[PDB]
């Protein structure tokens, strides 16, 4: 049992709710919640953009440290960092977008890292500016974690045709 609340049920782990992900993460304080990160950790829009905005800023500059020592991520790729006032931990996922001519295909892959937490709070990834269908990242996500994840769909609108066209 967790404090998650107010979900739909998709799958035996995959849950979905029509709500913003920061005011989420700030109401159940998860173990994990995950950002929409690019390779530079740059979280200037979108998802990265209001997670780091509700951190003050400390998220971006944790993550300047970060790729000062690391390098950028991979498409693909992810990495462990604070949660900072949001969560315990937040994993940064870099989904490929579409927007930049990244290939669809490492969508999976971003998807995969999920599977290394029992638990999470989470966008669609490639979803919003990264320019992907997200009714297709639903699926992908559907078919490759298998860990519990709570989805927050922001737009209202979009959360109704992903649960109304869900297979
Ligand atoms: C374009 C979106 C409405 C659809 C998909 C992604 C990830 O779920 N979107 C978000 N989903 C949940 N919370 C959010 N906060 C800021 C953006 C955002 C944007």
């Amino acid at each position: 049992v967790n404090s998650f609340s107010g979900y739909l049920k998709l799958t035996d782990n995959v849950y979905i709710k029509n709500a913003d992900i920061v005011e989420e993460a700030k109401k159940v304080k998860p173990t994990v919640v995950v950002n929409a990160a690019n390779v530079y950790l740059k979280h200037g829009g979108g998802v990265a953009g209001a997670l780091n905005k509700a951190t003050n800023n400390a998220m971006q500059v944790e993550s300047d440290d970060y790729i000062a020592t690391n390098g950028p991520l991979k498409v693909g790729g992810s990495c462990v960092l604070s949660g900072h006032n949001l969560a315990k931990h937040c994993l940064h996922v870099v989904g490929p977008n579409v927007n930049k001519g990244e290939d669809i295909q490492l969508l999976k892959s971003a998807y995969e890292n999920f599977n290394q937490h029992e638990v999470l709070l989470a966008p669609l990834l490639s979803a919003g500016i990264f320019g992907a269908d997200p009714i297709h990242s639903l699926r992908v996500c559907v078919d490759t974690v298998r860990t519990n994840v709570y989805l927050a769909v922001f737009d209202k609108n979009l959360y109704d045709k992903l649960v109304s066209s869900f297979l």
